[PDB]
This record gives structure tokens, C-alpha cells and sequence, in this order.
């Protein structure tokens, strides 16, 4: 079987190439949309007359149309103070209208004039998403931020292997996407109270308890093994190959049971 270990690592490299490709192709359908619509009349006019209900009506219906064309979860416009003033979900139970997101990194970074991206557990929706944001600029001034939130299903559904698993981990090794849903919002390895407090303060996963999956291993290695404490009652160990995707601040990992 060890006569098969290198071959498995080689196959892992191909799986990571194919999945990373799928991820990039899927995100590419949404990444440029905030810039595309950012200066559109409907968005700028709303930011300039945010308390004009007829204008907000026009802008809400436009964002709803855009959101349907791109098949995103939500597309919404935020003023320069962080308040959502128009949104594709204005007519849904999860309406973001009136909610303030100045505390979210995608708003903090984009109101400073740059494009930004982020992933999180949605605070109003309760749904995970990948977020792209872009500043709305008119007459050389930043007036607000436009955001597109993408549901993660098409990415997770692209993992079709039935003999291996994948997880996408953030910088604290918290599992944000996975082919095993039970591992979502758990860390790969134990975290200290201080680390858990930092995650909680960021609100990236809201108030989610972040339990530990308890694996041990070199989480910084491209090719490694994850094991449980010796003599533990379940030794579900794995051969694990990892591929960081810096732009996304996520590392993709493929896990194959060892033996
Ligand atoms: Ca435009
Ligand atoms: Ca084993």
C-alpha cells in the first residue's frame, strides 16, 4: 500500500488542480459584478437621495433584476455610514434594508476605495456566502459600497469524489466549506481561548461555537498526515494535500483515509 502512497499524493495534486479551477471559474462569474454596476445611475441616485422612497423603489427593483441575472444570493447597496439603503432582498423575509454592516471587513475595506472580498456566515440571512464589494464613486467622491453575495452551493457541489474529502480552511484552520457538512465551523486542530476570542470578536462566523476536530499534524505542509492523539478511541487518520489560494484567504485541502 505504501507502494501506493506517492501515487495517491500525485492524484491529490490533480484533484486540487481540478477543484481549484472549478472554484476560480465559479467565483469569476461574480467577482466583477460590483464594479460593473457600481456607477450605474440607479445606485448613485439612491445614494444621493436615500430618503426618497420613489428612488429607493427604483433602485431596489433594479438590484433585484441584477441579482436574478447573475444568480447571486443577494446584491445590496450600502451608504457611506454602513447602512443598507437598497437591496435585491427588499421583498424577502431576509431583507437587509436598514441593517448596518460597517462592522464587516468588506464594507470597511471598500468604503476606503478599493475592491474587497470576504467570506462569512451571514448575519441577517444565517447563510454562508462569499462577498465581493466595490466603492460607488461619483464626482470623485466615495458615496457608498455595492456588494454581491454568492451562495457556496455551486462550489461545494463541484466536489464529486466519493473516495476523498475536501475542506476549505481559514487562517485559524476553521472549516468554512467542506464535503462533510458536520465539520463546518469546527477548527482542524485545537485553538486557545485567546484564539477563539479573536474569532468571536471578528464576527466572521457570528457567535458560532467553534469546536475542535482534534486532529494533529503539520497544517502548514503541502503534503502531510492528520492523526488523532495516540491511543485515542478513534484513530481516523488521513493523508492530506493542501493548496493555498491567497487571494481568497482560504486553503483547499483534500483528505484520503490512511490505509
Ligand atoms: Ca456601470
Ligand atoms: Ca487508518
Amino acid at each position: 500500500m505504501r507502494f501506493q502512497y506517492q501515487a495517491l499524493l500525485n492524484e491529490h495534486q490533480s484533484q486540487l488542480d481540478r477543484f481549484s479551477s472549478h472554484i476560480v471559474a465559479t467565483l469569476d462569474k461574480y467577482a466583477h459584478i460590483p464594479h460593473l454596476i457600481s456607477k450605474d445611475k440607479e445606485l448613485v441616485d439612491a445614494l444621493l437621495s436615500a430618503q426618497n422612497s420613489a428612488q429607493i423603489d427604483i433602485t431596489n427593483r433594479y438590484l433585484e433584476q441584477v441579482n436574478e441575472v447573475i444568480q447571486a444570493a443577494d446584491t445590496y447597496l450600502i451608504d457611506r455610514f454602513g447602512n443598507t439603503i437598497a437591496s435585491s432582498n427588499w421583498n424577502l423575509d431576509r431583507s437587509f434594508i436598514g441593517r448596518n454592516f460597517a462592522w464587516r471587513p468588506y464594507f470597511y475595506l471598500s468604503i476606503a476605495g478599493q475592491k474587497s472580498q470576504y467570506f462569512a456566515l451571514g448575519s441577517t440571512s444565517g447563510q454562508r456566502g462569499y462577498y465581493y464589494a466595490y466603492p460607488v464613486i461619483y464626482a470623485a467622491e466615495i458615496l457608498g459600497v455595492i456588494v454581491v453575495k454568492m451562495d457556496l452551493s455551486a462550489i461545494e457541489q463541484g466536489w464529486q469524489n466519493k473516495s476523498s474529502y475536501f475542506v476549505a480552511t481559514d487562517d485559524h484552520q476553521v472549516v468554512f466549506m467542506s464535503s462533510q457538512p458536520a465539520w463546518l465551523f469546527h477548527s482542524v486542530a485545537d485553538l486557545s481561548p485567546a484564539q477563539l476570542n479573536d474569532i468571536r470578536q471578528s464576527q466572521q462566523y457570528l457567535d458560532s461555537p467553534i469546536p475542535s476536530l482534534g486532529w494533529q499534524g503539520d497544517l502548514q505542509a503541502e503534503q502531510s498526515e492528520w492523526r488523532k492523539p495516540e491511543k485515542h478511541w478513534l484513530q481516523d487518520d488521513y493523508i492530506v494535500s493542501s493548496r493555498p489560494l491567497p487571494e481568497l484567504a482560504l486553503t483547499i485541502r483534500v483528505l484520503s483515509p490512511k490505509i
